């Protein structure tokens, strides 16, 4: 996250930390055995992490569960990124509780001018790499389709969605994939890419999940 602050130990209940030995992407946590993230992050040896606020130092409240499987979107393109979404399912049920609870899909999408938070421990640089311990926030409101369209003409499709600020300082960034855009208590948003880091007029785009809540209900009701 580039020009957010420190969110707060566990002030940000569903986050998760993909782990292969290193944070590599951020994702959601839906109920107790679900988790939801980039289909660009997919990869074998998954351990999600739960509880997390330093990635580097167990302080208590980590709960580490390995990934029984991950579904990729059938229809994801990852020349376009059009249909980045992916479903974890857990090895073994997560402990909810106050520092570890899940997030609301919505019930419709969110439209322009929406205040949204994202958070992540990716890169904090827009020009080079600094890692954070703890978890990065930042509040984006989401863009109109004219502009994010106006911004990567040509690349946009209606399963994506532009946040972010055009004046560049503010952003999400490698690191940050996968992770939640929660906007009114609801999951509306997956980071999922976007030209470089806080440069001016080139926003995230994100994967707009209300546009998937019938596909995640169905693979959940059948796996
Ligand atoms: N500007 C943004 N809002 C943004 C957000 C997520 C990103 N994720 C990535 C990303 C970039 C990668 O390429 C690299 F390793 F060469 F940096 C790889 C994975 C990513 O998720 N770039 C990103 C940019
Ligand atoms: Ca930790
Ligand atoms: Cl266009």
């Amino acid at each position: 996250i580039v020009g957010g602050y420190t969110c707060g130990a566990n002030t940000v209940p569903y986050q998760v930390s993909l782990n292969s030995g290193y944070h590599f992407c951020g994702g959601s946590l839906i109920n107790s055995q679900w988790v939801v993230s980039a289909a660009h992050c997919y990869k074998s040896g998954i351990q999600v992490r739960l509880g997390e606020d330093n990635i580097n130092v167990v302080e208590g409240n980590e709960q580490f569960i390995s990934a029984s499987k991950s579904i990729v979107h059938p229809s994801y393109n990852s020349n376009t990124l059009n249909n980045d979404i992916m479903l974890i399912k857990l090895k073994s049920a997560a402990s909810l509780n106050s520092r570890v609870a899940s997030i609301s899909l919505p019930t419709s999408c969110a439209s322009a001018g929406t205040q949204c938070l994202i958070s992540g421990w990716g890169n904090t640089k827009s020009s080079g790499t600094s890692y954070p311990d703890v978890l990065k926030c930042l509040k984006a409101p989401i863009l109109s389709d004219s502009s994010c369209k106006s911004a990567y003409p040509g690349q946009i499709t209606s399963n994506m969605f532009c946040a972010g600020y055009l004046e560049g300082g503010k952003d999400s960034c490698q690191g940050d994939s996968g992770g939640p855009v929660v906007c009114s208590g609801k999951l509306q948003g997956i980071v999922s890419w976007g030209s470089g880091c806080a440069q001016k007029n080139k926003p995230g785009v994100y994967t707009k999940v209300c546009n998937y809540v019938s596909w995640i209900k169905q693979t959940i009701a059948s796996n």
